[PDB]
């Protein structure tokens, strides 16, 4: 048994929500200097690729500039994907935004933490994702969400993008 | 003296991103469900109207759509003898309506809870949420926003400044000492 | 149907944990001055009552000291119930916190509120709930929440004390 | 200089109230679900330990049961040549356990992360929660404590001392520039 969580509106409004949040936060509105830093977000595949496109790309309609983006493979850092994409400059001093289509465990964004360190060494890492499910092993938490959606453990949660899936939305199902 | 707490651009921006969190709340970019109450803003005088107009014209920029708003003005119901501005509802009122209030800084919470007082002599809300774009802390009732443009630690002894284009010449925050 | 949230050794834990927030909050354990203020606790009736008095009880015996309890009658702010008793002293200045059982729409504290005027004049209001259901109608928080529990529209939370329902606990039903 | 954030006797009673968390949200006030995982507390070398000792000794004079704690060094594993604390890992280990790391104060995240790594070289836990008496904020990594004893806004040039008695002589909190 399904059930809607966001339609296809609700998720590019909630995009477009989380680009002026990170515009925000990383002062992206203000001249440059040591407290400025430069932003690249990486996106963990797969889902989460496409959501890093989708906002680098909103980023740049809303603010006029182009953020670094790319991918994180995670499968070598696990307790026929994307492969790891950095962009050129690379993420030594950036502030890197981890990009993920839903937090739950934290287990991913922990396997993403060390495949970063193996490209190299950021000033900061946050992390931005379209749903935050709860239930965390680990003490790690978005900086930028969505949507925050209560669960049981016997629920799972569905994003569903475009390129993917033909349609946006999110659906709960058991 | 003072620092710049928000420049003009940061204003902006802040304003363009509550307007993106009230579509979502209260469910603008959506076809409207069987008991979704319509929106109305509603700013408490000066600053705060100047906020909501800025709002409803934000979120119609970028979602099309036009939401009620207004005035409620409050100085008969806080702490002389009259109101020093004017209440604006919407046509159609806001019994059964959400109401948002606006204002530009949440401090004490006092503002809010007077706002209360007067919208329960207009009518009859559904439900009433805060928007704000400084939250400064040191509340003296159990209010909280629910949209607030910059949270920003305070002492009693500082001051914050909130400068909307319409309303004063230029946008931006400062806070004094 | 119904599934229990809370049981009643749940129910006195947090309740003392609460207790404990209270004494760290409102600086019950400094010397006094004019932000230590005095702490009066009015529960809403019925079971708002009963919690604060439990409180009121765990913050003695935890703390050694006596804060001023008592019970604030809403019938005649709402939009066989215990009548208002308001401790000697009266909330004139005094820090009250409001007490009751399940936070919902709001409109019980608003009610509250406007009873505690007709009251006197407290220099601050704080809340404390042993529920938070979500679905809030008026912009109101607490300052204190045994539990936050998501809930659907149709359930219905139901918050059980000793002394009116005969063991502690908290229930969802539908 | 110096003034304080903490008294001693905010700390015992700051203590105290982590404890209750603890309890609540691990379920120890009742009686053990089907697969709930045994809690295990692992302090950061060397106040976190003093902490996590404390709590354990809390737990149980509040709930009357008995906690595994222990001490996790990550003297290798942050940024000489050694380990400068020793790692304690209670009978049973930790795999498939619960295990709150403790530390005394939560900054930039960097040592926590040292903490998740040196936790998997020692087992592999279920869960991994932490408990701090001081969140100071400028987080540098997507991390955030499940226990706070205090929140406390901080410029980069101000620095927190924890003081616990059993390392240092007197419990207490002081913030100087």
């Amino acid at each position: 048994e399904s059930r809607e969580l966001m339609s296809a509106a609700n998720v590019g409004r909630t995009i477009s929500r989380i680009a002026h949040q990170i515009i925000e936060k990383t002062a992206l509105d203000d001249p440059v200097g040591p407290d400025a830093p430069r932003v690249v977000l990486l996106g963990i595949p797969t889902r989460g690729v496409t959501l890093a496109n989708r906002l680098a790309g909103n980023i740049t309609e809303y603010s006029g500039i182009h953020v670094g983006h790319g991918a994180l493979d995670i499968t070598l850092y696990r307790d026929p994907l994307a492969s790891t994409s950095i962009p050129a400059g690379g993420i030594d001093d950036a502030l890197v935004i981890l990009v993920d289509d839903v937090l739950y465990s934290g287990r991913s964004v922990r396997s993403a933490l060390d495949a970063l360190r193996d490209v190299g060494r950021p000033r900061a890492v946050q992390l931005a994702v379209l749903v935050d499910r709860g239930h965390r092993e680990l003490p790690l938490r978005a900086d930028y969400v969505g949507k925050n959606v209560p669960t049981s453990r016997s629920e799972s949660v569905h994003v569903r993008l475009r390129e993917h899936d033909g349609r946006d939305g999110v659906v709960i199902s058991r």
